[PDB]
Parts: C-alpha cells; sequence; structure tokens
C-alpha cells in the first residue's frame, strides 16, 4: 500500500553538495517527495527526535553531528515506501551496505551516514509528526 | 562575486519527479543550495509574488500554473549566481532554450517552464526576501 516515511539528508551529505544525486534516487526508486525543508536542527531539535538514544554512549556525538550543519528533512511518500527506502539506504553502517546503496556511495561512517530513514511504520508517523504539520505534507 | 539567489521548481518539474536531476545541475555547476521548502502555493501567495504582472492579461494563467501543484522554493548561492543561475535555466521558452538547459531538457512549453530563476540583483533580494526569514538561510 502507499505510505509516508521520514527521510533526512544529513550534514556530511547535503555539505558534499550531493543532494541531487541523492534526492534523484528516491526518485528514480518511485517515491515521490510530499514535503521537504533545509535547516539547521537545534540542539533541542537534534535531542527530541533521537530522544531514545539519550542512554547510548554516541548520543553525544550523533547530537553533535546532527546538529553541525544544515540538513534536509523531508517526506518520501510512494508504494511500500518504508521498507522501499531503507532497501535504498543500505545497512546502517556504510561497511556493512551492499554495492550501489545510498550509504555505501555516499558515507563515511557509522555516523556521517549521509541519510536517515523510519525504519517502521509507527516510527514513520512519529517521524514525520515530529518535523511537519500535515497541513505541509503536499498531496500529489 | 559570491551571490544568492531565488530558484523555484515548478509544479510540472516536480509532477515529473526530476526534483533531484534539476538540483544535480545547480551543484555540479557550482552553486550551493542553502535555503529550501516544498510549498503548495496559495493564490494569494503567487499573486504575492507576481504582484508587478497583476494588471497583466496573462495574470490569471501564471498564478493558475504556479498554485496547480506543489513547488520547491530555494535560494542558490555561489559565484555569480544570478548569471549563473539563468545561464542553466536557458531561455524562458523552451523551444528556443539551447541543449542541456533545464528548460530544454524538462519543460514542455512557455507555460510549464520548469524552473524559476531571479533576473537581476535587485529582484533577487525581493524574491529572497519573499520565501525566506535570513535565519532559513545557511550559507556554507
Amino acid at each position: 500500500a502507499t505510505e509516508r516515511t521520514l527521510s533526512i539528508i544529513k550534514p556530511d551529505a547535503v555539505a558534499k553538495n550531493v543532494i541531487g544525486e541523492i534526492e534523484s534516487r528516491f526518485e528514480k526508486a518511485g517515491l515521490k517527495i510530499v514535503a521537504a525543508k533545509m535547516l539547521q536542527l537545534s540542539q533541542e531539535q537534534a535531542e527530541g527526535f533521537y530522544a531514545e538514544h539519550k542512554e547510548r554512549p554516541f548520543f553525544g556525538d550523533l547530537v553533535g553531528f546532527m546538529t553541525s550543519g544544515p540538513v534536509v528533512v523531508q517526506v518520501l511518500e510512494g508504494e511500500n515506501a518504508i521498507a522501499a527506502n531503507r532497501d535504498l539506504m543500505g545497512a546502517t553502517n556504510p561497511k556493512e551496505a551492499e554495492a550501489g546503496t545510498i550509504r555505501a556511495d555516499y558515507a563515511q561512517s557509522i555516523d556521517a551516514n549521509a541519510v536517515h530513514g523510519s525504519d517502521s511504520p509507527e516510527s514513520a508517523a512519529r517521524e514525520i509528526a515530529y518535523f511537519f504539520a500535515e497541513s505541509e505534507i503536499c498531496s500529489r
């Protein structure tokens, strides 16, 4: 069924000025961009989003990285979009990602892994509601 | 000569899902995407942006088209970004636009140009102010 998931082009990717190349992967794969915006995450924003990692030993570096430069947050919509976005991105750790995935082709470390995607329907709904008001999501 | 300019990816380009391809032109040319968001322009927002053409006979069609689906408004930044952006878009009329420019490669007709770009330094400052707060522009 058609779905919506949250996708973020991270600071490393946006600083490489490869936003176009990444958006083209999503589009070529059949996903549509239905909302997007570029912003520099505040400390509070980054922490509120990644709240479930508050206690992990990487939290401080994650929030640091995710706030280190501007990103693009967006909503991708398409058939089976949530799982499709995961297969497109590849394994969270670029060393374990198969050739041709976004992470294998664009990332440096498990931290700077170029993009984020929601990992379930429950997390998608939560993550879209975090960055976007419904009336911002432009249907088509 | 580093400058900023307003770029818009229009409802026709968005509808074709070629956001990334258009974006890659700008990026591979040396320009950086320093602000962006997808919007569904309301009547009053389009009329506001095109206030100058309010007395014209096409005004109706222009606004009609620019509100017909989602767009991406953005600011490009880099060396003579204003002139550079206009080179990449090519002639306003796709039919006359040279091979290899955005409008020649993506646009159907004069009506559905695929893209908008500021024509001048004065209209850039006006156009950028209309859509973005300075706090949304992230120079890098």
